[PDB]
């Protein structure tokens, strides 16, 4: 498996961030963001057989997305609610709702990261970066 | 042959699973159905070199198309209502009827799953997944 | 030379078969139609380098079209009457005679298999499988 | 070089056979013609460097278009009227006329085989069978 | 491994991107870069990193580098998409961003004075890689 | 260098060949023209790296378009008149005038043999055959 | 290790592009370059090094280069665009750029004239690099 920094192509210095939850990065349910480029353990991701994106702040920690919308690190599953897929340079979640769209990794506004509906993606652009 | 969850992509977390009859997850014309993903032996199949796909729960169960479109696992046999072949994620069964349709396995409702003429599939996309 | 089974997938479960001639399946002028698959002796076929498939029942036993477009097992001669060519999951005879059309392996009512002229050929689909 | 028998796809049974001239198949200017398909040295062909086609009656017997659009075997030469080639199941002769056609390998009644203008050649489809 | 480069225009009969420095040392950390013509020594030699920055032969820690103004520097090296370039054909784009909707195009914009420019503005963005040998 | 006749596929028995000169064949000037089929040296011909037609009637002979079109041998030299290719089944020459149309070695009738504007160009069919 | 080639043309029936020099010096810098009859000779013999230069073989350091008013002359080498040179198919084009924003072929303009031409007039520009080893 490749550790990677998901950095923003949409944004000229953004990377995929574990904030955690009250400095504590490590934490199950910690929001997931956006920050400066810095490739410390809280930016590095990796792709795993099950399309979970792993962090490296503590084990069992995957990228997931929200019923908001929002993103952040939770213990592992199987919901596709932590599955990720590439398309180019974008990333797209395989949540499903009844809105009958992909929801796609995008810069929503400031360093708030979230997903949104791929029509509506302005700001959806990311590099997978060896790190 | 490589054993795998069935994982539908058009739910958030829903595997192909043998109910069995009564609890007994081993009988013959026990009901198949959906549930959520835990990858216990009665979530995991292998399709062999005939199309069919076995159940790990006891030897030889095959999951089977009956004639009201339900699911069972029966005995291994030559029918082909337990045969089943790949187009990109749609599982479509080789079972013929009077009505000039091809018959795919899709979400009916709920956590019911059955199969479903194709041109009314709308929950029918599923991920092979190896255990 | 790969020995098989034809089995139809126009129907659940039929199998191209030898029946014979009262009750002998050795017999040359002996009956070939459709049967539940059971993959015996009497249903295994093989296509030799002349196009022929020859039958397991006996040595020189030929797949064969009559005159009245049933089916035999005859000596292995050059004749096109025994001579067979795929094209998907169609099955075509190189016989020929004045009617302007190909001869396809075909499935009229329910247990009668025969060769039918290509565009009456509603139920004409088979695959051949191995074992 | 491969030897082969020629087979009509035309006729259930007729392969281009060396009749030859009062019994003796070996004699230059030996009439072609067709026959029921048995694979003796008179049936059987190779199609040399030159793109004649060889009989194995005896050496120096090549496949001749005679003035009369018949056919004989005659010692190799290099005139077109002894030069062959294939178009998917047509057998074509390179002999040239001024009557702006290709002259194709056709079945022109019974067993009588000769060379046709290709837009009249309803007989003409052929096999090259391997030996 | 990183191929030492020139990076000559092709829109001008002979320009190559070149470190400029300040006060004649071409080693500054912000020095400029601009074209002048080609003669292949070390502030005219470029490599294109992993990280898709194209670090100039002059001294270590020098990218390539899209300032606000759209002029270019060479700067200490980062992450920044203002260091980041990439390749169409003879184009030679960075991936600089902002809200005008548009790649940036590496272009002459007059006499020996090279900057990025909106593609549909970049007239002579023409550029061809060349593998120069470098001495030690 | 591989030695071929020029052969014709436009008449039944014509290959590419050097009369000479006053029964002279290995005269610089010669004439070349058509005759039947018979591969001695005045026939032989062999393509060299400048794309010129050597003879093998004597060293230093080479297939040449003269202003009127017809054909001699020639010392070889840089001129396109020496120079050929295949296109198809067609021998063109790089023979250039201000008419901007290709030459296409041609039959003009009986054993005449020249060059012929492409458009015009209607018996010029020829197979480079390995002796 | 450079191949030996002509250059000659296509759309004539023998021609090749050949150092004329200057008073029958023909290694000179600056010397003239233009079309005659192929024989082969030093003069006439080029090759196409790794800066897409043709230096010919009268002497080192001599590029084949196009000149402002179109002619072309042989120079020292260099990295101007104006001794660049690229194929496509039969066509041998130049990397010289001017404000007319065509690109330039090398052509036979008239009797063993051999210039450099805009490539939409270009009717007499066709040429094979042949080999001479
Ligand atoms: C080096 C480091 O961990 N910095 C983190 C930063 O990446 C981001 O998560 C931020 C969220 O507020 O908090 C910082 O402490
Ligand atoms: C771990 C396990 O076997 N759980 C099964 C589940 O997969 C499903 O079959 C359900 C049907 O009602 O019954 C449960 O007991
Ligand atoms: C089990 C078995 O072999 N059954 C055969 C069947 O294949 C078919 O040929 C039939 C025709 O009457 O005869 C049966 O004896
Ligand atoms: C076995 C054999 O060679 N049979 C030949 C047949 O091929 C055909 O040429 C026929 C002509 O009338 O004569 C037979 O003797
Ligand atoms: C030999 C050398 O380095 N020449 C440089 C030139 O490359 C350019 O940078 C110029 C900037 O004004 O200054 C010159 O001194
Ligand atoms: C064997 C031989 O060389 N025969 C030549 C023939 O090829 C042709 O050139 C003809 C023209 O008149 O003259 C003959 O003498
Ligand atoms: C054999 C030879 O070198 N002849 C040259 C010719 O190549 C050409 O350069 C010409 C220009 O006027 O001058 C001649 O002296």
């Amino acid at each position: 498996m490749a550790h990677v920094t998901l950095q923003s192509l949409s944004n000229n210095d953004l990377c995929l961030d574990v904030y955690g939850e009250n400095g504590d990065k490590t934490v199950a349910g910690g929001s997931v963001n956006g920050w400066s480029c810095h490739g410390s353990w809280n930016q590095v991701w990796g792709l795993d057989k099950e399309e979970r994106y792993r962090s490296r702040v503590a084990s069992d920690r995957c990228l997931t997305v929200n019923a908001d919308k929002t993103l952040t690190v939770e213990q592992c599953g199987a919901n596709l609610a932590q599955k990720w897929y590439w398309e180019g340079d974008k990333l797209i979640s395989r949540y499903v709702d009844g809105n009958n769209t992909r929801y796609l990794l995008n810069i929503v506004g400031g360093r708030n990261v979230q997903v949104t509906p791929e029509n509506e993606a302005n700001q959806a652009r990311w590099k997978p970066t060896l790190q």
